[PDB]
C-alpha cells in the first residue's frame, strides 16, 4: 500500500482529490473524494474554472446510457449525461474497471474557482445514488469486477496545500498509532453512525442522545465542518462558550457569520475545550470515544485579502440533515470504511496536528446503556 500513500492533495477548504483516469486512451483527472455521496461525476465541457474535462469523443471504450441526471442542492446544482467507461486509479490498485460516469454538461455553484479538481467520486452506497439505486456506485463496480477487498481507509492530513492518503482495499498501519476502534454502519446509504455521548472538555451535554443523531449522523469527507443538529448545536455551543469565557467573541462568529482574528502566533488554544464524541461500539453496552482539539474546529481561513493576521473560522455549525463528521473530525484520525463488515474504524492519525500539551485520542471500552435508543426511526 506504499504505492497509495500520499495519493491525495488539495487546498484548504476546497476538499481532497485523487488522480483518476477515464476511457481509452487514459484521460487523467483530479477527482474529489466524497464519502457523503454515491455518484462518480466528471466535468465534460469547458467550464472556465476547469483545468481539464472528460472528452468522451476521444474514448473508444465509452458507452452512452441514453439517460440524464440532475443533481440539485442548496443554491446550485450539476446535471449530466450518464454513460460507462473504463476507469483506473494510478496511485491505487492495479486494476481497470468499467464504471458509471456522469458526464457533467451544466452546473451552478458546483465547481470552485481556483481549484485543481474536475469531478467527484461518491464513495457512499447506491441507496442515495441519483437518479436511483440501480445506478451502481464506483466502489461497488470496483469490488464486483476485481479482487479488491471491500474496504477503503482515509488519512486526511491538511498540512495552503493539504495532503493525505486513500488506501483502497486495505489498511496501512504506518498511517496510525494505537488501536482501531470500530463503530457499526447503522445503514448502507450514507456512512451512517450513532453518537451516544458528547463531552466538552470532559463534561457531558446531558441530552437525550437521540438528539445527537436527529435525523442522521454521518461520516463525510466532502464536508469541512463538524455539523450538529439544531438543538445539539445550541447546547454544544452554549457549553463551548462557557468553557471559553476567558475571551469575548461575537454571536455571528459562533454562527460562522464572521471570522475571529488574533495576531501571528498569539492564540494559545487552551481557552478552548477538547471535544469528545462517544460512538456506538461493536458490542452491546460498549462504546468508545474520539477526542479532537480546537485546532480541528479552529481552521485557518486560507487567504483574506483585507487582513494579515491569524484569522480562523469556527468549524462547527447547525444542520437540518444531522451530525456530519467532516474534515474537522476526520483529520484527527485514520478512518477505515470497513464495508465488508459494515463498520467504520477510527484510530489516532500518524499525521494529525498535535502540540506538547494535548492530543487527538481514541479510547475504549466505555460502558454506555441504551445506545440503540440514540438512533432515530
Ligand atoms: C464540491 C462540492 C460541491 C457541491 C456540493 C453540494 C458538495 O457536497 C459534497 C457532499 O458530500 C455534501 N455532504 C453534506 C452533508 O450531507 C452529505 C452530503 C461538494
Amino acid at each position: 500500500f506504499v504505492e497509495m500513500v500520499d495519493n491525495l492533495r488539495g487546498k484548504s477548504g476546497q476538499g481532497y482529490y485523487v488522480e483518476m483516469t477515464v476511457g481509452s486512451p487514459p484521460q487523467t483527472l483530479n477527482i474529489l473524494v466524497d464519502t457523503g455521496s454515491s455518484n462518480f461525476a466528471v466535468g465534460a465541457a469547458p467550464h472556465p474554472f476547469l483545468h481539464r474535462y472528460y472528452q468522451r469523443q476521444l474514448s473508444s471504450t465509452y458507452r452512452d446510457l441514453r439517460k440524464g441526471v440532475y443533481v440539485p442542492y442548496t443554491q446550485g446544482k450539476w446535471e449530466g449525461e450518464l454513460g460507462t467507461d473504463l476507469v483506473s486509479i494510478p496511485h491505487g490498485p492495479n486494476v481497470t474497471v468499467r464504471a458509471n460516469i456522469a458526464a457533467i454538461t451544466e452546473s451552478d455553484k458546483f465547481f470552485i474557482n481556483g481549484s485543481n479538481w474536475e469531478g467527484i467520486l461518491g464513495l457512499a452506497y447506491a441507496e442515495i445514488a441519483r437518479p436511483d439505486d440501480s445506478l451502481e456506485p464506483f466502489f461497488d463496480s470496483l469490488v464486483k469486477q476485481t479482487h479488491v477487498p471491500n474496504l477503503f481507509s482515509l488519512q486526511l492530513c491538511g498540512a495552503a496545500s493539504v495532503g493525505g492518503s486513500m488506501i483502497i482495499g486495505g489498511i496501512d498501519h504506518s498511517l496510525y498509532t494505537g488501536s482501531l476502534w470500530y463503530t457499526p454502519i447503522r445503514r448502507e446509504w450514507y456512512y451512517e453512525v450513532i453518537i451516544v455521548r458528547v463531552e466538552i472538555n470532559g463534561q457531558d451535554l446531558k441530552m437525550d442522545c437521540k438528539e445527537y443523531n436527529y435525523d442522521k449522523s454521518i461520516v463525510d469527507s466532502g464536508t469541512t465542518n463538524l455539523r450538529l443538529p439544531k438543538k445539539v448545536f445550541e447546547a454544544a455551543v452554549k457549553s463551548i462558550k462557557a468553557a471559553s469565557s476567558t475571551e469575548k467573541f461575537p454571536d455571528g462568529f459562533w454562527l460562522g457569520e464572521q471570522l475571529v482574528c488574533w495576531q501571528a502566533g498569539t492564540t494559545p488554544w487552551n481557552i478552548f475545550p477538547v471535544i469528545s464524541l462517544y460512538l456506538m461500539g461493536e458490542v452491546t453496552n460498549q462504546s468508545f470515544r474520539i477526542t479532537i482539539l480546537p485546532q480541528q474546529y479552529l481552521r485557518p481561513v486560507e487567504d483574506v485579502a483585507t487582513s494579515q493576521d491569524d484569522c480562523y473560522k469556527f468549524a462547527i455549525s447547525q444542520s437540518s440533515t444531522g451530525t456530519v463528521m467532516g474534515a474537522v473530525i476526520m483529520e484527527g484520525f485514520y478512518v477505515v470504511f470497513d464495508r465488508a463488515r459494515k463498520r467504520i474504524g477510527f484510530a489516532v492519525s500518524a499525521c494529525h496536528v498535535h502540540d506538547e500539551f494535548r492530543t487527538a485520542a481514541v479510547e475504549g471500552p466505555f460502558v454506555t446503556l441504551d445506545m440503540e435508543d440514540c438512533g432515530y426511526n
